[PDB]
């Protein structure tokens, strides 16, 4: 991944730089077929190292300047060393090249007088880590270009050039968004290659999120129950960096009373098992430390801390992705381990968690080291020395965080490089616009002069910010004398360690920013896609965020004076839908008729069917053991009479 880095201006002196390239070899050629006006080069400065044992002493010679470790060996026989670094620049300036690009090339020739064009494998790039072209910060690009703009263009080899996407960075940030990876490391792809493709934009931060899914649990008398549970990492907008999910148990019976199917009494005690993935939801990977995680009942009664061996992961938790791979075995909390901790509660906390069917996942920010890149292999390694822990408050106080439930209502959080207008070093860095943070960290796009997210209109996503962030883009709004976001999304400025939380308008959201509901309106008309219906239940196609926000379905039979009987009457048997493969949704109506279709005793009598939201969904009985779906909060999606199913 290596050979020397080299400028090349149009002006003569080294202030325009033109194209910034490395090359393989001691051809340090640019043809202009990979290049306007401007490609008439009047000067270039390349650098890097020399590697071998021996003496030694390009095609330009009158015209170069040039030096091995400060020492002149152009404008001479010098001895060189097996296994050491000469340090290496040369510089060139020719007034009113008649040619476009440049045809320069380097060369020694050794002992046995035998010339040669210097090999791959003695050329290695500048340290560029955290006669001289200006690069305050020292990642590569020079300041002018990361100041005006440049775009990155691949031919056969990365060639950056002042301004395909159009970057800007700062010229005083190795890293402009204080990740682990620079910017030139980030658009010439001298990166880990499990950061996230936004990433790799100099303004997106690179940095893992990470929290844990629970699948299923088991509780047994210390008899048993299990049932499967739904995971969401929340947010709750805040200023907080924490790693939280909370998870829901599935309150319905999948066997023909928690309490009434264990019998404990007072002094018993009950044991908890589950099944566990790690999610990255972030834009980095981790390699060597898994967070440390609180299992927790209530508000903070801790049942367990989950933790995995240091150094002994068994492959990469990438973004989007899941550690063990989903293709694998999911973790158990005591696993097949003699001294695995158990994990009890009490009679007491045994009926708080039947009372909510709730449990919390609270994970730490602890990720371990970090995978960079090394210029003097050219290699992307874990690097003993680089660890997350100093990182991610450092990103956490130059970038603005976007909170965004486009995909699947899940919250997918993104940190955009933005200005804080108090720090006297910033007049640096690039200005972020609310709409540009949301092409680049979220693949917004507009095609017909409208911003979209796959699909949805940017109006179909309501905003919300914190208390100080709400202040100053109200500000901003009167100084652009606009009344409505949508509109000036070009022109709303971002700043550093603003909160901005995006969310999908259909939907209700609980204070964990979970969505949890919809209106009737909404639910109704998701539902009007009726593939087919019959006694047996209703094929219908719904909206796979539609589905999400429901716990079940009510069916019932109404006769011709609206008598009604509810066929699925309890709170624990709504779980009759279920996702085919063609991505419909059944309805079953034989699941809790005893196996039966319905029996309608008369055509004019009509079969009902119900949804019911997450949030209107009850868990227990009533306060006097009430099991039936009276008075629950249901909504009308399909009716029709027994001649027309
Ligand atoms: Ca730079
Ligand atoms: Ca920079």
């Amino acid at each position: 991944s290596q050979g020397l880095l080299g400028y090349y201006f149009s002006d003569l002196n080294f202030q325009a730089p033109m194209v910034v390239t490395s090359s393989t070899t001691g051809d340090l050629s640019i043809p202009s077929s990979e290049l306007s006006e401007n490609q008439y080069f009047q000067s270039a400065i390349w650098s890097g190292f020399i590697k071998v044992s021996d003496e030694y002493t390009t095609s330009a010679d009158n015209h170069v300047t040039m030096w091995v470790d400060d020492q002149e060996v152009i404008n001479n026989k010098i001895r060189l060393e097996k296994g050491r670094l000469y340090q290496i620049k040369i510089q060139y300036q020719r007034e009113n090249p008649t040619e476009k690009g440049l045809d320069f090339k380097l060369y020694w020739t050794d002992s046995q007088n035998k010339k040669e064009v210097i090999s791959s494998d003695n050329l290695q790039l500048p340290e560029l880590k955290q006669p001289t072209v200006p690069d305050r910060d020292n990642d590569g690009i020079p300041d002018s270009l990361e100041v005006e703009g440049y775009t990155v263009d691949v031919k056969n080899r990365t060639f950056l050039s002042p301004w395909l996407t159009k970057y800007k960075s700062s010229p005083e940030k190795w890293s402009t968004a204080s990740d682990p990876y620079s910017d030139f490391e980030k658009v010439t792809g001298r990166i880990d290659k499990n950061v996230s493709p936004e990433a790799r934009h100099p303004l997106v931060a690179a940095y893992p999120i990470v929290h844990v899914d629970m699948e299923n649990i088991i509780l047994s008398k210390n008899r048993t129950i299990s049932k499967n549970t739904s995971t969401s990492r929340t947010h709750t907008a805040g200023f907080s960096n924490s790693n939280s999910s909370t998870v829901a148990i599935d309150h319905s019976l999948s066997l023909a009373t928690w309490a009434e199917t264990m019998g404990l009494n007072t002094a018993d005690t009950a044991r908890l098992n589950a099944n566990i993935r790690y999610v990255n939801t972030g834009t980095a990977p981790i390699y060597n430390v898994l967070p440390t995680t609180s299992l927790v009942l209530g508000k903070n009664q801790t049942l367990a801390t989950i933790k995995a061996k240091e150094n002994q992961l068994s492959q990469i938790l990438a973004p989007n992705n899941y550690y063990p791979s989903k293709n694998l075995a999911p973790i158990a909390l005591n696993a097949q381990d003699f001294s695995s901790t158990p994990i009890t509660m009490n009679y007491n906390q045994f009926l708080e968690l039947e009372k909510t069917k709730q449990l919390r996942l609270d994970t730490d920010q602890v990720y371990g080291n970090i995978a960079t890149y090394n210029f003097e292999n050219g290699r992307v390694r874990v690097d003993t020395g680089s660890n997350w822990s100093e990182v991610l408050p450092q990103i956490q106080e130059t970038t603005a965080r976007i909170i965004f439930n486009g995909k699947d209502l899940n919250l997918v959080e993104r940190r955009i490089a933005a200005v804080n207008p108090s720090d006297p070093l910033e007049t640096t860095k690039p200005d972020m616009t609310l709409k540009e943070a949301l092409k680049i960290a979220f693949g917004f796009n507009e095609p017909n002069g409208n911003l979209q997210y796959q699909g949805k209109d940017i109006t179909e996503f309501d905003f919300n910010f914190d208390q100080q962030t709400s202040q100053n883009i109200k500000n901003q709004l009167a100084e652009l004398n606009a009344t409505n976001i949508y509109t000036v999304l070009d022109k709303i400025k971002l700043n550093a360690k603003m909160n901005i939380l995006i969310r999908d308008k259909r939907f209700h959201y609980d204070r964990n920013n979970i969505a949890v509901g919809a209106d009737e309106s909404v639910v109704k008309e998701a539902h009007r896609e009726v593939i087919n219906s019959s006694t047996e239940g209703l094929l219908l196609n719904i909206d796979k965020d539609i589905r999400k926000i429901l716990s079940g379905y009510i069916v019932e039979i109404e006769d011709t004076e609206g008598l009604k009987e509810v066929i699925n009457d309890r709170y624990d048997m709504l779980n009759i839908s279920s996702l085919r493969q063609d991505g419909k949704t059944f309805i079953d109506f034989k699941k809790y008729n005893d196996k039966l279709p319905l029996y309608i005793s008369n055509p004019n009598y009509k079969v009902n069917v119900y949804a019911v939201t997450k949030e209107n969904t009850i868990i227990n009985p009533s306060e006097n053991g009430d099991t039936s779906t009276n008075g629950i909060k249901k909504i009308l999606i399909f009716s029709k009479k027994g001649y027309e199913i």
